[PDB]
């Protein structure tokens, strides 16, 4: 199962379509620094 998703630009609806972050503006990847925007957390376990 090799990781499956979408790629930087081509932005999405929801958060996990692009392999890190596609926000309604763009896609990006997940190597930023003061650029804040996925916050994904899990309330609880599986």
């Amino acid at each position: 199962g090799p990781s499956f998703c979408k790629a930087d630009e081509k932005p999405c609806e929801y958060h996990a379509d692009c392999c890190n972050c596609c926000l309604s503006g763009i896609c990006a990847p997940s190597t930023n620094w003061i650029l804040p925007g996925c916050s994904t957390s899990s309330f609880f376990k599986i």
